[PDB]
């Protein structure tokens, strides 16, 4: 994955996150996860700054409802923060994702921990699947928590 130095976000201080501004102009969808009571905007531009206010997509030419939709968030390990409790998601957990003007119903199929070099979990397999991960967790050497889910349905955003 490039120079692997892309995810060099490093658990930033709340001061940087609190002061960090968000360009709603970079919003292309939304992510809702009742399981943790998490509601956030989906930012296409994956930047260290953008990740401070919401969940950013990992790839560029990603499409909701098509292929493996990879979403990256913070692992600050603090309930209430972004992706701060993804490993709490149980199999069959309802994940509501929003696209252009569409609402996608995603269900968790299984949670697991994989090294950061195993991007196969974030890469497209050949179906409508969803993958939730984090830019950085604990330590580089340490591992990370990843949640995988499958597409259960789709509808229009009101």
């Amino acid at each position: 994955g490039s120079h692997m130095d892309a995810s060099k976000i490093d658990q930033p201080d709340l001061a940087e996150v609190a002061n960090a501004s968000l360009d709603k102009k970079q919003v292309i969808g939304r992510i809702s996860i009742p399981s943790v009571s998490l509601e956030l905007p989906v930012l296409k531009s994956s930047t260290e700054k953008n990740l401070l206010s919401g969940a950013a997509t990992v790839k560029e030419n990603q499409v909701m409802g098509k292929g493996n939709y990879a979403l990256a968030g913070h692992n600050m390990s603090k309930k209430g923060v972004l992706f701060s409790d993804i490993a709490s998601l149980k199999k069959g957990d309802k994940i509501y994702l929003y696209d252009n003007e569409n609402e996608y119903e995603y269900a968790v199929t299984g949670v697991s921990e994989v090294t950061p070099d195993k991007w196969e979990v974030v890469e497209d397999h050949g179906k409508d699947e969803i993958t939730l991960i984090t830019c950085v967790s604990v330590k580089d050497n340490s591992k990370r928590y990843v949640v995988a889910g499958d597409l259960v349905g789709t509808k229009a955003k009101k």
